[PDB]
């Protein structure tokens, strides 16, 4: 049966991506959490986001691990739906990293308005 499980390598690359996707998915939920404005269950959202934070490298080493030995041993890249996986998980990081810098930075703009406004107009 060795064979047979030799072309499913590629499987095993594949519930390690959706490991990974399920994971991301649980850390974007509990950075939501943790940004948003009313949020003031804090050491369970906390802790659980921390679990998450440490995981994820550690999956990401394991994965990249496995895709160089698969890609190396058959000579093809190993791609998911269009790109290189470890180039999509970057880009998923940047996306990520780019929106929570633009949510912070509207929220402070709002803020910024909304003291000049009480300075003026408050009662």
């Amino acid at each position: 049966a060795a064979l047979k499980n030799y072309y499913e390598v590629h499987k095993e690359l594949f519930e390690g991506v959706q490991k990974w996707e399920e994971t991301w998915r649980l850390f974007l939920e509990f950075e939501r959490k943790a940004s948003d404005p009313n949020r003031f269950n804090l050491l369970k959202e906390e802790k659980q986001r921390a679990k998450l934070q440490k995981m994820l490298p550690k999956l990401e080493e394991e994965l990249k691990a496995r895709i160089e030995l698969w890609e190396q041993e058959h000579s093809k890249a190993f791609m998911v739906n269009g790109q290189k996986f470890m180039e999509y998980v970057a880009e998923q990081w940047e996306m990520h990293r780019l929106e929570k810098e633009r949510a912070k930075q509207e929220r402070q703009l709002k803020n910024k308005k909304q003291t000049e406004t009480e300075m003026l107009y408050g009662s």
